[PDB]
């Protein structure tokens, strides 16, 4: 099986969450293609992959804004190739904020909007990712046994 | 049995929402509530009220952001009596942004967060909702259904 994780992320926590969840699927057998958001064009993004992994953290204070190098992607899903795919998305943010983990119902309810199969109702992350890795593993373990 | 309709309207969609809501649950017999956000004070907003149904339109183009007679609510949820509470949000937006009714998952993953009992999934209204009126009868016949 194919995966593709896409994230966002800016001071490293979701991608840190990216690699652990990359691990954690390329150690059950997937290929598994980790890119991070600011390098991919959206057209096309999603061809060919059985499972896709949207990560992105939470910035603003007043208004929900996802991290910067996934706004893009985010602005252009409907290009991606999102209906009838598995996906499901991650997040790194902080329940100091008044929204806590936005960015993962955003993208989220755009994938359905788009057709998408969200096969795990998305991780939300609160502080140090690095404190969550048995989540982090857990979760990844529960995706792929939601195929 | 006693509701509270909480509603933040700009341009006054997600307020006629609000009345029709209301006049649902009036002419089943609830004693309704209808307050524009506005008005209120969160702290204690929700005490002695049996269903709370906070409505909030989306604004902003590349940040999620709340109505803004809406945000200070938003702010302080925590304080209105939520825990326990049986609730359920719904909101006006327009598909063709970004972010569509975006406030709705904030302030419903805000209440789950808080205790609170999520009765319906919410109701986003895309344009003029004059034009969803069964939707929003419809729904408040599920709301008061699943009490
Ligand atoms: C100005 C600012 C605003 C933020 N806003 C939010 C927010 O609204 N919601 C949230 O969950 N986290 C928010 N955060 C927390 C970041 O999402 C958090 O630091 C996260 O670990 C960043 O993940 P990243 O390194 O992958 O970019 C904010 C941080 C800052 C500095
Ligand atoms: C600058 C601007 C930004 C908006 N952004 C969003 C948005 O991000 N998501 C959405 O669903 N609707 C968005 N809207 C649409 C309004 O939510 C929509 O007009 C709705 O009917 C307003 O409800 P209200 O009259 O209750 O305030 C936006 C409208 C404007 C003018």
């Amino acid at each position: 099986a194919k995966a593709l994780i896409v994230y966002g992320s800016t001071t490293g926590n979701t991608e840190y969450t990216a690699e652990t969840i990359a691990r954690e699927l390329a150690d059950a057998g997937y290929e598994v293609d980790s890119r991070d958001a600011a390098s991919v064009e959206a057209g096309g993004l999603f061809e060919g992959f059985d499972l896709v992994l949207l990560g992105c953290s939470t910035w603003g204070d007043d208004c929900i804004e996802l991290q910067d190098d996934f706004i893009p992607l985010f602005d252009s899903l409907e290009e991606t190739g999102a209906q009838g795919r598995k996906v499901a998305c991650f997040g790194c943010g902080d329940s100091s904020y008044e929204y806590f983990c936005g960015a993962v119902d955003a993208i989220e309810e755009k994938l359905k909007n788009l057709g998408a199969e969200i096969v795990q109702d998305g991780l939300r992350i609160d502080g140090d990712p690095r404190a969550a890795r048995d989540d982090i593993v857990g979760w990844a373990h529960d995706v792929r046994g939601a195929i």
